[PDB]
């Protein structure tokens, strides 16, 4: 049976099998909305670590982007009233932010600039939370943080997301991968900094 609110999660590099960093987002929301439901996307969240299966960061943000695109499009099928959320912590906020935007992933090799969710799950993706994403660019609508720079894969100046007014985005300027900063350990801690403020903006949008 369709839930009211489904939650797709994607984990950084190297990370378990599961929702990794994107869990703190996804139990925030699963906990606001009980019967609410929850997937992680099972992509290979790798950047050539064999323990993550050896595909390089390429090869994960393709498969990566695919992975969500079928699920989402997939389950959205199914469940065509369902709200969505997706939370993707790092590269799982990459391949998210390419599937939802569009735009390509040209760092990566990825060169369809297609969204790559179908137009009835983009309509149904009510809230997209990214943190640490490395597409990030300051000057976006949707981005919250003090990074005023960007990342290693980050957005072209004049970049739009068709789907802006779903998403925020999260990254700090001590971020050495979504900014450019010199502090790695900024990258883990989004969770417990922004996960207040990823929930708030949720419950706003799927109410």
């Amino acid at each position: 049976s369709c839930p009211a609110i489904h939650v797709f999660g994607a984990r950084e590099t190297t990370a378990s099998p599961g929702y990794g960093s994107s869990s703190t987002v996804v139990n925030g929301v699963l906990s606001a909305y009980p019967g609410s439901t929850a997937e992680a996307i099972n992509y290979p969240a790798c950047g050539g670590q064999s323990s993550c299966g050896g595909a390089s960061y390429s090869s994960s943000v393709a498969q990566g982007i695919a992975a969500v695109a079928s699920a989402v499009n997939s389950f959205n099928s199914q469940c065509p009233s369902t709200k969505i959320v997706l939370v993707g912590y790092s590269q799982g906020g990459e391949i998210m932010d390419v599937a939802l935007c569009g735009g390509g992933d040209p760092n990566q090799g990825y060169t369809n600039t297609a969204v790559q969710l179908s137009s009835s799950a983009v309509n149904m993706v009510k809230a997209a939370i990214f943190m640490g994403d490395p597409m990030f660019r300051a000057g976006l609508s949707y981005e919250v943080g003090t990074c005023a720079a960007g990342g290693f894969d980050q957005r072209p100046a004049g970049f739009s997301c068709p789907s802006a007014a779903k998403i925020k985005s999260y990254c700090d300027a001590s971020d050495p991968y979504c900014c450019n900063g010199s502090n790695a350990a900024t990258h883990q801690g989004y969770g417990s900094e922004y996960g207040s403020q990823a929930l708030a903006f949720v419950k706003s949008k799927l109410g």
